[PDB]
């Protein structure tokens, strides 16, 4: 009976849409945090058996290649299998799920799961190019808008928000309240320090310039910043708006996994160990719910409750669906995302799910915690939720 | 003990690059392939638990929803979670890795693998359209070429196979033996009808496209000997005549678990045996099947001689040839009826789509053992093994 | 002394179609084949031309914006000679041909050339939002040839123009319909008479293949038959529709160029000219309704020269569409069997920026050929104008 | 015997590349100044006969038609003729040329002659789009730099002008003290409101921006400034710098010109008649000593000589060619861009030549000089002049 342990988890700082991380490719945010994730596990990219990356948007050819490059080019061994992963906005756990895999069924007894996303260097795509347009106007496509509409409906997923806000009953006032709180939380958590010890700097080059600190947070954030702002996404009855969705970031991260015993083996103490987890579809037009079905599928199948959860993130892709999935599952709202998440602190999609892993572990650890779950929504209409055990 | 079956398989006509399947983009290859997948195993889409796609090339925005728009457009329920993965060239057999996993794993119960590519639809990258170019002349980005380019040593593949010729000694003259080889037997396979089962019909009065169009049915030793070298300047061997084709496909089997499949009375194609992965240098990645497939063999218990029917994707004859060497396979048994050169090579899908042929053709020829493996770009292998019933 | 302008030789490509024969040579070369060819045929010397002027419309590429210098120096014409490119639309050609004639009549120069050349086969795509960026949200690539066939004010095409000309004037799709047919009738009997031969230059590529040699005008339909116009849907706009795809006017590549100089400079030299320049006429009209252009262009030529219509021996007034060619012709009063007595742009094509130089081309040795006296060449004008010039042998 | 006389002219403020005007289109800017040009005459725009407009750049469609929307939309009627030109860097003289052609030919009384170029807005070509690359990567292509680069040999300007610091003897040292000269003279006739009553402000919309200063000039220059910078062009034995070299830029000019009997007519104090002008072709290698050859025609047909020169506008595309085109005519420095020229305000490839010719005008008038001459080089082996005189 085998399990899976985390010994490290790091992530980049979430550098903001046209920001501080413009000018580095996902391949090299994926390099540096997996050699500093294996740094501080202390374990040689030479013992890795197994690496996977998610990623959602392809920005140029080597991203075809992202989890072999950012695993040779942070220093494992070319022997180490490596896989891209792409489940959108839950890629990123995902990719934590599937090197998970690879140890439960002994594939392998060490390997790294991360993301990596770059929405400030994704593409605009020219269809016309390679067989001609011939006659009439055509088109650049732009990826980035791509990955953030439905695909059977071309719906943003700001207005698939707007469904979830009218099915759960999630009011203007009460999305614009908990995206207050959710800067509120993430500057307390930067001014107290909390994101300190998982971040890995990068640093480009007066002099060198060294970018450690998530830059979508708005530390002087009031009220009345929410409730003035408009509408952005549906025409009429509107509740979604700037304030109170995701951003648009640039990030990554990634964990290193083990077998138990191979970390008892190497005296290493894990952060947590993985109990459970859980995937579901629901409808494209209420992706938003996704988690709570995924949800409840990964605490049957570690036969716990709510009650037991002490962290939680859940990601908040839109305080409407955020709202909703806390109020669907009956979570309390303290616990939930108690140092901000997607709107505060950005939704950098294919390595989101990585980084509030690597978030929910750290928290666990700091309030001694014993159960942290780990769940996001995912476009198209669906869900992931991990439950981890310190 | 939770065992994997695979209940269907089935697969399109493989399209050559501006070929039959120039207007059909992966989303709808592999809707189609789902649907008559699900069909032939009598199965409801209601009842998938699980689906993952492979797919290299985004074509579309669409194409980063590739698995999900593939499942729902082909009638898999909305309920059902859905994945797209990317291994290059392996991507379609790790589909029906990753799928056969969250079996074994009792997340579910039945599950789809399979692969999407349409590399004639590939894009084009304006790289400096967002943040703009300012001044000098920029570029457009072939997304297809990009594909084929090692992404630390940006050297296309088939240089590589260069490399996998030179230290494994296989000569020219061997290596369009091996490609004219290839063309004979896929085109015996074609006329004799083994490929009419399995293939699944595209129709857009109405062209329907049911044959696989890349394979030359009148090939010549010459018309391979008269080629030039294409990937180095000096002292090469790989032309176009020897190396896979650019092709459009795609391919899906359905899976479940053993009892599953007993409780529904369903005769199951074959079993999941074993799988393995292998890292190699990137230099020479053509010969990443060898470890994969000693990896494969060393969990299923198994041995070379074992083996009945092999798909190993011919990229390239250089690393086809050095392959079936290393491992000491015999050529009469390895892509009988033709593979990457004759048949064509549609990236993401052809992991998939080589299973199909694998395990249809191990039916046919009543064996006990498939191997499907195959090279993949930046330097890795993949294997898996099936037994039959 | 009064100085004149006459013209001693003029040439032209064969038009080929878009995506056509000529699909491969820019501009540049088409214009450079036709100034060397008609330098030689006028037996004058590169070294003796003292201006160049050319028409064209669509940029296909860098050397465009050069393009009468290019198609000067490489086609022969001396470093030491000025060389312009000019943009009037539909008309450039013509203005080429006007613009090279004024640095004759006011002194500047004894020699100049005026041509045109337009590939509207090569025409670009641009991409406006490359520069800058377009930050987010999808960018557009601008299809530039479409762009020259839009009213820059209104946004409409040419076609739907010729809508408005065609409902003023009150020229019905029957007219129109049977108006395309004559045209490609003509061009057909003038093409097998050979009529074209002299004046047109073959272009020969060589290639891997060996050489190819193109000199028929490849838009004319030889088999046409009224069924084949009728049949056609109205393209334009979408209720009350006349104007369609068989009589409206090709989209085209050619080139052509002629020679022209000072009266006493031909005698001087020997040379028996084709025409003297008589004068020219520029008008300006409403946008909507720019296919009328010619007809106060040709009136302010007519009334410059002394003329009336009756005057006139050959008539080449540029079938841009059927609908605006028909209205002109009945505002004029002109007589149509002598007006685009072998075809025009609805049956031989219409490659804008050439367009005008190449039915100068047509009409002179059209004069020559029947020994008439008079020739008018005009054509109308995107965005509102017209040219008009008036010819005698 | 009729003669061209000009009655206005103005221009706008050069805005610098990427910079005050990068988001004003060229039918925009030629917009402007037509109806500033038409109202400073105080004529209307239903009595001009003819408008030619100077453009080498087509940014977008409109572009293909500028001369008549920059008429139109300026306030021109419908009915006046419009016309386009290109003849490079000279487009901007050409089209005020061509106009007073149409006037001295009878075929009007009333005419504009103008240029616009908006470098800023500059397209990238897509040439495969049409028919498609197939496969293998493929370009956008930068039109801006097109303009720039000869088309016979493919070399940027910025070489053309080496050559003729090598054959004309223009040393580093010289170049850039010229450039230095050229950005102080600008600044010291920008403080001292020389181009105020020529300049008509653009606005555009944290509310209303108006640009009305040419930007490009260096205020604050040094030498050192100049003598830190390297060769750009070429990669041995260089002297061109991006400090001694012209600017990329974007501005637009019109002038109103009529009959001198219309002027009279109207009641109407031109600022200059036309006298002559003359054009000539040279080396492409060589281009930018055109205006030595096209200068002496004009100062022939004009029967003048180099010392009746009061103003002399000779753009400076590079101090290498300028500083070669003033030794060559024996030009005295002190009248030649007395209040800076392409070096520091700027080089608006297909306006330059009008919008020197209204600089070149005005100072005419304020000086009380009598006689004027505009001219410049031209990519691909041309030059280009006028000679003008206050009556």
């Amino acid at each position: 009976t085998r399990e899976v342990v985390v010994v490290s988890g790091v992530r980049t700082a979430i550098g903001t849409f046209g920001g501080s991380l413009k000018d580095v490719a996902p391949a090299e945010l994926g390099a540096l945090v997996v050699r500093e994730a294996l740094a501080r596990a202390q374990v040689s990219g030479d013992d890795v058996g197994h690496v996977v990356f998610g990623n959602v948007i392809q920005t140029e050819p080597r991203d075809m290649y992202l989890g072999r490059v950012a695993a040779v080019n942070g220093g494992v061994t070319i022997n180490a299998p490596a896989l891209t992963v792409n489940r959108l906005c839950g890629s990123g756990l995902q990719a934590i799920v599937s090197a998970a895999q690879t140890i439960l069924l002994g594939d392998t007894d060490v390997a790294i799961g991360g993301g990596a996303e770059s929405m400030s260097r994704a593409p605009y795509l020219a269809p016309a190019a390679r067989w001609g347009a011939r006659m009439g106007d055509a088109g650049l496509v732009d990826m980035m808008l791509g990955a953030l509409h439905d695909p059977f409906h071309r719906i943003h997923m700001g207005v698939t928000a707007e469904n979830v806000a009218k099915e759960y009953d999630i009011s203007r006032a009460q999305q614009d309240e908990a995206a207050l709180e959710s800067h509120r939380r993430a500057s307390a958590a930067i001014k107290a320090g909390y994101f300190k010890d998982q971040i890995v700097p990068v640093v480009s080059k007066k002099g060198d310039v060294t970018f450690d600190t998530d830059e979508h947070v708005r530390h002087d954030a009031t009220i009345d910043d929410m409730t003035k702002l408009r509408p952005v996404f549906v025409k009429e009855n509107g509740t979604v708006t700037a304030g109170n969705a995701s951003g648009l970031n640039d990030a990554a991260a990634a964990v290193v996994m083990m077998e138990r015993a191979e970390a008892e083996r190497r005296g290493l103490k894990p952060l947590a160990r993985l109990v459970s987890y859980g995937h579901a579809g629901v409808d494209p037009k209420a992706m938003g719910i996704g988690p709570v079905p995924a949800t409840k599928i990964a605490l049957e199948r570690a036969g716990l409750q709510v009650s037991d959860l002490d962290v939680i993130e859940a990601n908040e892709a839109f305080a409407a669906q955020a709202c909703a999935v806390t109020k669907a599952l009956g979570l309390d709202p303290a616990k939930v995302n108690p140092n901000g998440s997607g709107i505060s602190l950005g939704h950098p999609i294919g390595a989101t799910g990585a980084l509030i892993t690597v978030k929910a572990l750290h928290e666990l650890n700091r309030v001694q915690g014993r159960y942290a779950l780990v769940t996001m929504c995912i476009g198209g209409g669906q869900g992931i939720a991990a439950i981890f055990e310190r």
